[PDB]
């Protein structure tokens, strides 16, 4: 059933929830037994998010090889994302090895530092070029280059040195800075113009390890986006894109890491996002 005629027929019948809601019901349950491990309880930001044991990103250390970070492998779409929070106080370096060890080329950031007056992740890249970061723990140097801010996003070009072998790396730092405090955006376009910004950098093309892609809890701005570009690349490569059914590409996803797409806002914003998407490159 092609998704638009669906859209109209959910929102004519006003049913977002009772569609969230068979989705929340039929999402797969897998175990999560490192990350409720006592040594690991600093290590997440939220209790009730956590990556399945199957599909975790393992830090190549032999101390703790722990992160709240999944891989999410697409295997139709050719597609591969790391869905992960918001660093924390004690994780900025870990964040920073995970890049470094998987070879990604960027990151995406779709949440401020402070929203509603608390801190939704830690200050983890240099805000001036002469005061660059050092993460001990990791052995790892981080530079800011170049930054360039626009109305809707911030794209900043960063230098990530291994201490211990002198490589260096080019990553770029993808912000969308324009997510309300409550809510989804009214239109999609600024968040369909971000993915294409993301998409021509080359950092979701297989020549490079997974894009890195964060919120607050790694699950539903995050979910989102690799929800919207899984969608709009099938709908591209099938001989019938009014096949692609947005429901079942999300219990795929779901099947990777728990909780993607937060509420029924979001579910709506992510067929609103598709929809304009295919519309707009039809
Ligand atoms: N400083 S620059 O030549 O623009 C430069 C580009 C990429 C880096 Cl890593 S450093």
């Amino acid at each position: 059933m092609e998704m638009e005629k669906e859209f109209e027929q959910i929102d004519k019948s006003g049913s977002w929830a009772a569609i969230y809601q068979d989705i929340r019901h039929e999402a797969s349950d897998f175990p999560s037994r490192v990350a409720k491990l006592p040594k690991n309880k600093n290590r997440n930001r939220y209790r009730d998010v956590s990556p399945f044991d199957h599909s975790r990103i393992k830090l190549h250390q032999e101390d703790n090889d722990y992160i709240n970070a999944s891989l999410i492998k697409m295997e139709e779409a050719q597609r591969s994302y790391i869905l992960t929070q918001g660093p924390l106080p004690n994780t900025v370096g870990h964040f920073w090895e995970m890049v470094w060890e998987q070879k990604s080329r960027g990151v995406v950031m779709l949440n401020r530092v402070m929203e509603k007056g608390s801190l939704k992740c830690a200050q983890y890249w240099p805000q001036k070029e002469e005061k660059e970061m050092i993460f001990e723990d990791t052995n790892l140097k981080l530079t800011l280059i170049s930054e360039d801010i626009k109305s809707y996003y911030t794209v900043r070009q960063l230098e990530l040195e291994n201490l211990t072998t002198q490589e260096t790396r080019e990553i770029l730092h993808f912000h969308y800075t324009t997510w309300p405090d409550f809510g989804v955006p009214e239109s999609p376009a600024s968040f369909l113009n971000f993915l294409f910004k993301v998409r021509e950098s080359g950092s979701l093309s297989p020549e490079h390890g997974p894009v890195v892609v964060h919120c607050s809890a790694g699950i539903g701005r995050s979910g989102t986006f690799c929800l919207a570009d899984t969608c709009l690349l099938l709908m591209d490569k099938r001989k019938d894109p009014s096949s692609v059914d947005i429901k079942k590409v999300l219990l795929e996803m779901r099947k990777f890491r728990m909780g993607l797409i937060q509420t029924a806002d979001q579910l709506r914003f992510s067929y609103l996002a598709v929809i304009e998407g295919a519309k707009f490159i039809m």
